[PDB]
């Protein structure tokens, strides 16, 4: 997605999440992961997020993996 995040989220969002993406660092974007939830809505979640391991484990058992 052309997309291009300059704030990081860093709470854990509580609606189930459809699709999610690996973002680069740019000069004008931040490295960060991508999650489109249910509702379409876009959150880019800090890399360093504690939560975040377990959360794209529980995403990978339904069949959801970050492209």
């Amino acid at each position: 997605p052309g997309v291009c995040f300059k704030v990081l989220t860093t709470k854990e969002p509580k609606a189930n999440i459809k699709r999610c993406y690996n973002l680069p660092k740019t000069n004008n974007c931040l490295k960060c992961v991508l999650f489109v939830d249910a509702s379409n809505r876009m959150k880019c979640i800090d890399p360093n997020a504690s939560w975040l391991a377990e959360r794209l484990y529980r995403l990978k058992e339904k069949g959801v993996t970050c492209r």
